[PDB]
């Protein structure tokens, strides 16, 4: 007979410690900005974006990530 | 007979400390944005967007994940 | 008969010490941006970005990051 | 006998035309204005000037000047 | 006797003509401007300007100037 | 006995033709402008200007300057 063990202990810990976490600044498009179209022609599908768009400040106190995948395929 | 067996014990602890987590600043679209059109010939679907767009701030305490999957396929 | 044995201990720590994360600066499109367009044509699909665009400052307090993955295939 | 003649003529004509006079634009200020202060100590007169101030868009239709100065000083 | 002979005819014409005078742009102060302070100490007369201050446009449709002056000075 | 004549005569005429005067365009301060100071220490007047300043778009039609000085110094 077929015997399958699967006993996978785990003692982890993904700490992080940090006393202080400041004076993060963002500043884009900070410059003046100018479009000047004449005498155009367009045919298909135009997305069109100006000025200051998606610009991110993900500041996170901690930021820890753990990813753990288990698999156990029996055919 | 088929034994399966499947106990997978988790001692984890994702964490993370902070004394203070402060003074972020985000500023997006500072400049002024001008545009000027003159005689164009749209054809199809247009997207347009000016000014600041989809800016985003995000400040979490924690930040910690932890993604655990689990599978037993049997066929 | 066939004997599987899977027993994998996990003793790992993924520590981080900072005293202090601070002043951190991101200034992107300073300058001013001018574009002046006279008698195009375009005859398929336009993806067009002026300005300060998809600008990122990830500023975490820890990062650690621990991918582990397990696997068990019997055919 | 002293004998004093004065007949200044004065045959001027400080003319002007315009078929038309038109779009004209003054966009001063267009730019995001920010000020931050912090732990400062004046001591004597302060003036302090933000935003937009003074801006002039002077558009006479004319705009013809004559100055004449006349003078007989006798002692 | 002494005789005194004043007689300056002024035949002159500073005339001008323009068909159109149109389409005059003035954009002052585009960008973003930013001004930080920390821990200073002023002890005499401040005066400070922050932003677009003193812009001017004029478009005058003449601007002609005729200036004459005259003197007789006689001791 | 001293005689004097004084007759001048002035036939001129400072014209000017313009059939069209337009288009100008004048964009001062377009790129973002930042200061940041600290622990300074003044004494004296301080003058200080930020920004877009003393911007002139001076457009006249004719401009045509005519400077006629006369004099006649009798001692």
């Amino acid at each position: 007979s077929v015997q399958i063990v699967y006993k996978p202990v785990d003692l982890s810990k993904v700490t992080s410690k940090c006393g202080s976490l400041g004076n993060i600044h963002h500043k884009p498009g900070g410059g003046q900005v100018e479009v000047k179209s004449e005498k155009l022609d367009f045919k298909d599908r135009v997305q069109s974006k100006i000025g200051s768009l998606d610009n991110i400040t993900h500041v996170p106190g901690g930021g820890n990530k753990k990813i753990e995948t288990h698999k156990l395929t029996f055919r």
